[PDB]
């Protein structure tokens, strides 16, 4: 069984796995899990703490995030990360931010 907190941190994460536009689609794929090293080399040499929701995902699974603020700074790393590889006129780059804010909302609701 899990932890309410891990209920808490689990409701979270699925606000943003799940959000969708006015079109039905889920702005989360693109950040489910990052290129390998090998595939883009060259977002690792900008980008210096990647970040995915696969590794959100298992640490929460795995009982370690203390609080709700702590899943939400690795969301932000993530999102800042997205957004210093990406241009601002690009698609990912625009759906970080969407995904931000959604992120935000929904720990305010909670
Ligand atoms: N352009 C991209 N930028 N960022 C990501 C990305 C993925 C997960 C978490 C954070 C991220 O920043 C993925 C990208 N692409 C995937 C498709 N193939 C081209 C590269």
């Amino acid at each position: 069984y899990m932890t309410p907190m891990q209920q808490k941190l689990n409701e979270v994460y699925e606000a943003v796995k799940n959000y969708t536009d006015k079109r039905g689609r889920r702005l989360s794929a693109i950040f489910l899990r990052l290129p390998s090293r090998s595939e883009l080399p060259d977002y690792y040499l900008t980008i210096k703490k990647p970040m995915d929701m696969e590794k959100i995902r298992s640490h929460m699974m795995a009982n370690k995030y203390q609080d709700i603020d702590s899943m939400v700074e690795d969301f932000v790393m993530m999102f800042n990360n997205a957004c210093t590889y990406n241009e601002p006129e690009s698609l990912i780059y625009k759906d970080a931010l969407v995904l931000h804010k959604v992120l935000l909302e929904t720990r305010r609701d909670l």
